[PDB]
């Protein structure tokens, strides 16, 4: 999908799909658009009819904005983009809006124009792509609406990076595959990648080892690195990734009901990986680190069993009481090994907790940290995008709930707050540093009818880095 | 229980029990005291011995606060009240702290002492009540610390009220028993009180009555009303109360593990109704109204059904999908009867949900709410009591998940942020008023060898009237 | 509450309203926007519309494209046409593509599809949202066969409209007092007769029946229906019988809080047979039809019905009550019991009676068990003309070998397996006596999800089957 600009209104004889982006006022010198507009109805805001012309059918379509907020915009330019997705051309005019509303209105439907469009048919027999191809956006503020575009044609490469690995089968998305794409991804870019591979996990990095040790898909650890900053050698930002591509449970093996939905286990991964790639690709002037522990959690005759402690990287021990707690034993790990690159913030992303889901829903995303700057900057992001999160409490009477008799700390807690638990766990981690943890067990994918990766939360952790 | 307060300080000839509440020096004037605090051990902040005496053994305790937060304050206190329980009388030493800590000081031990002296002996045979009868707090600042004992005075005689109220077992305290002690204990303090019974709720409140039906018990609603202000016309603070006396579940009936906890489902209304008791026995310079109902949820030929339909006080109709969501059902009814009252802001106190153990523990209550600055209020208070508390968003996505094809709104949403979809639910009665919504499903009662109810959040509740 | 007309004229580009070209392989001639749409459809596309901006406002065209013939594929194209039918305050079909025999089919499957559609259940809601569809005009030059067409579209709208109504409303309001006094109404609005039997003849006669309603504060009711249309009024009636249970908790054995407000959908049975009677009176058919409903509440309570006891049917064999969520069988053996007094030519119960026929044909297909392959061939068939799905499950008699007690003559249920037929082997004890057939709809009477509520199916099958009498 490409995206381009042009100054003039937007002409009833141009050839194409015509998109009118209005406020309160009807199209003047478009009669089929000024009847849509005209016909609508109290709730209604999108509206699309097919002309006949010498040319063929010609597709007419009004969007009414009367409020200004960005999830009112968002709600209207996902309407328009399911009617976008099958012309091949759409021209969209927001020349009833000012600069700033013009940029805003273009970015938002650039990027429901770009996701709308997204098909995952890599093992279909017949592809099945969508038509559209080029959106035109008429404005008279063109240096605004051309830096909204590269904004979202960013946020759109990075969410369908970020779909093409969560939505992939675990028996292609392999850790393995996840760090080789990975490394040509950045090196695309012109990043830089370096692929830790076991020998250095199973002598330094117990913990995210014990995990691994029980499938035949060999782990992988990945360091992703850009410096744009000015100053190339000022206190880097650092996002950690959780990539177990697969989870059965191991021993403490998971129902088989919606199992499949366990190959978006590793979409923290992918979230990290594309939101490192979005920003290269904006070229962004910070100073950015991309951390991904990636493996399977498999049964077998060599795997974690409950009650087995295992020595992670910090030197803690761990007591696995529940093998099914696995992401928290790979992320404790990465995040030790994170705290070499002295950096300004860690931002960890994981599909951590079904319990955030009882918590926040499938519409939020869960923040905890200990650093409550850090926080306000991400939730900050979360309302910039409509990327919606809420904060979670790390208070201390949560540790309370890790205790052993046998290692220096259980990989789960006595039961309730489930999230926070985690999160307290990794806690013990992350001491050295600012750090936030993104738990996205609820809006990293959807199911039923329209199962797949949502590339949530990409728009909130890409406008956290714009804005550092 | 009886606390007073004496301006010299605490001899070592004294008869009875004998605490030192140090700060960092030893006592002075007590041999015993000094050896039990230069002993110390690195994590200790209590200690306790028995010197020979020709009286008898007499108690000697230290305490060692080194921080200055209510949170290290009231776990001092704990530590020192499980000894002083066992002391028929206890003379405290608290010297060491200018005014206002001595003040905090007393307050905290004292709400300690008498939290601690509390027994539920009411069914057993013998009663073994504690030996704790006094407490004497030896200080230089007798105006404050005098402030500090009717403070504390007032919140034990409240969280006491509230664990009896609790801790009763449901063949005692029918919705009846609760109706008619409230009023009992309102009229007993000089306040107001009227009860509504089932004719009008029948007759008006369909949602309310829904849910009583299927009991053989009467429901009731209960009015306390208290004018403590200078204008007795200015707008009421209204407190509104889940008083399910009993929770089966109905027809969506529960599972037989643990059941008898859910006689705690009306510690909503126990809260309610003891916070009430407690401003006007602190005659605090407000108006208060407490709302209460009250019924059971029992299955029987003539209970709730799911998929019935009930028309609501407000005039909403609802969708009763689930029987055991049934809390939601006298709420609602309770909340439209309290905007008669033109209030100031109405916070309602509910064991709600299970989903809020899920999300914040046992340990932290759940706030949500249309009013950011009541919520914040509400926090306010959890922090100065360290009576825990943290907000959940009450987004309007979450109302997407609240459809029916035929109410106005189903009890209860599709799967995921249980909690706040209960809330949500709730907010479509409380359009008109500040509004707020405690979920003490986790805070309002422990298990084990200690069961019984925790009074929680009578301290919160009570302390954001003290700062109306 | 939707008129269906007819025109014998070409639909002219300057008709006002709505515009509906039923094509099958030739664009429609004389009309610009219809052209243009038919031209544009893509490789599985078959339905395709538009708003053509004129001086009265925008006007709504649109396109079918009807390659095959069979109705499976007419229902289809007819239901998606549907969705947009029902915005559209007045539609212009034409059909002159086709000839008499298609035309009519046609008109038949697009009429329904369009009245089904403009269905809501408001009553309820604070606001009533109706559809804005009233009026459906066909074009044809086949005029007997296209009114004929319409007339039983009106019927069989008609009828799934009050199936509908009466498996969405809520356990509260259609208790089975409700279900009976409405059943006695709409009869009777047609001149047909009803009769209410209450709780004094059910108790001390039905004691099967009883043993399910005693269980509730709600009262029992049996409800008979009668219409005499042949022209001996005395000739061997048909005999439709129905499942009434308003809401089913299941008892002592109660059920999973789980989805169960979907059990209010249990009378759907009973539902079918009132609407269905009461559609053939409006086509005036030329039958003698009875319709026969049992009705009550299966409740928790002190007095209910105890797995373990014993209960004497009206047949007089004795049933062990093993599992009291197995409940709908001991309702409809007393319902079949009373039917033969009325010496029938053939019965045919209707029910939402086991989950397992789920299991066992899905939610799209009804199972169709009986003692008589006529009538059970009689049913596919008409399940056929229609496309309401059925299939026959074998009522072999190795499963009367999984009904067996020590202590009453027949156990409400059998050893494990095939739980369909083996509820309707419960049921052949009592129906020996007459051409019976059973219709199980415990999958097809309702749809879960955003679009939960009740579908009035079997009501297309059941009066397909008594116009071919
Ligand atoms: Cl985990
Ligand atoms: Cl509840
Ligand atoms: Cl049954
Ligand atoms: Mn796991
Ligand atoms: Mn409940
Ligand atoms: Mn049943």
């Amino acid at each position: 999908m490409e995206f381009s600009t042009k100054t003039e209104i937007l002409q009833e004889q141009q050839a194409g799909a015509q998109l009118f982006v209005c406020a309160d006022k009807a199209p003047e010198h478009n009669t089929a658009a000024h009847a849509l507009f005209s016909a609508l109805e109290e709730g209604q805001n999108f509206s699309d009819t097919k002309i006949p012309t010498d040319n063929g059918l010609q597709a007419v379509a009004v969007v009414r904005l009367e409020k200004t907020d960005r999830a009112a915009l968002n709600k209207a330019a996902a309407e328009a983009a399911k009617w976008a997705q099958n012309q091949e051309t759409v021209n969209v005019d927001v020349h009833a809006f000012d600069e700033a509303q013009a940029a805003a209105v273009a970015e938002a439907f650039a990027i429901a124009f770009g996701n709308a469009a997204y098909r995952f048919d890599r093992y279909k027999k017949e592809a099945k792509p969508a038509k559209f191809s080029q959106a035109v956006f008429h404005s008279a503020h063109e240096a605004a609406v051309k830096e909204a575009l590269r904004v979202a044609e960013a946020q759109v490469y990075g969410q369908s990076l970020c779909r093409d690995l969560g939505n992939a089968a675990p028996n292609e998305c392999t850790p393995e595959f996840l760090a080789r794409t990975a490394k040509a991804e950045a090196e695309k870019l012109g990043a830089h990648a370096k692929i830790i591979e076991k020998d250095y996990i199973k002598e330094n990095m117990g913990s995210f080892w014990s995990v691994a040790k029980g499938s035949v898909e060999d782990p992988y650890l990945v360091e992703l690195s850009y410096f744009g900053a000015a100053d190339k050698e000022a206190a880097p930002v650092v996002l950690v990734g959780k990539g177990i591509t697969f989870d059965t449970g191991g021993i403490s093996l998971k129902p088989g009901l919606n199992m499949d939905e366990m190959k978006f286990d590793m979409c923290g991964a992918a979230t990290v990986i594309s939101t490192f790639c979005a920003a290269v690709k904006l070229q962004l002037p910070i100073n950015l680190i991309a951390i991904v522990a990636t493996c399977e959690n498999m049964p077998s005759g060599a795997a974690n069993k409950p009650g087995d402690v295992v020595k992670s990287m910090k030197g803690l021990t761990i007591e696995v009481l529940n093998t099914d707690a696995e992401g928290r034993l790979i992320l404790c790990d990465a995040l030790t090994y994170a705290e070499q690159f002295k950096p300004k913030a860690v931002i960890d992303v994981a599909t951590l907790t079904g319990a955030c889901i009882v918590a926040l829903g499938h519409d939020v995303s869960g923040v905890m940290g200990n650093n409550q700057d850090l926080i306000d900057s991400l939730l900050a992001a979360s309302y910039n995008v409509d990327d919606k999160a809420w904060q979670l409490p790390l208070f201390e009477t949560y540790k309370d709930q890790l205790k052993s008799n046998f290692a220096d700390i259980p990989n789960i807690g006595t039961p309730g707050a489930g999230t926070i638990t985690a999160a307290t766990f990794l806690s013990y981690f992350t001491e050295g540093y600012p750090w936030a943890h993104l738990d996205i067990a609820g809006t990293a994918w959807k199911s039923g009818a329209e199962k797949g990766a949502t590339g949530r939360p990409v728009p909130l952790l890409m406008n956290y880095l714009r804005n550092l």
